């Protein structure tokens, strides 16, 4: 499973890069920069994506264009867990069993 890092801060990104070299880390701040990264990485190969500090309707968007999975992050451990995994995700938040 392929997965993608994203950060709004450089300062994030550093960390990010640092923590996991070997995986795919790219740093957006604005729409044109996220725009080149989505391709650069759908190109690659990319399955998931993980943006931390990232607004939901901004993601959200590129998302559907994309045609993947989006996650995001809300805690350095969301970010080791969603990487972790890697691919594996279960329902909405809201269950149903009766």
């Amino acid at each position: 499973g392929r997965v993608v890092v994203v950060v709004t801060s450089e300062q994030v990104k550093e960390e990010v890069r640092k923590k996991f070299p070997q995986v795919e880390v790219r740093v957006v701040t604005t729409e044109e920069d996220a725009k080149q990264v989505v391709k650069e990485v759908q190109k690659k190969g990319v399955q998931k994506v993980v943006v931390v500090g990232v607004s939901e309707k901004v993601v959200q968007k590129v998302k559907q264009e994309a045609n993947v999975q989006v996650y995001r992050v809300t805690s350095n451990d969301e970010v080791e867990q969603v990487v972790k995994d890697v691919k594996g995700s279960g329902l909405e938040h809201h269950h149903h069993h009766h």
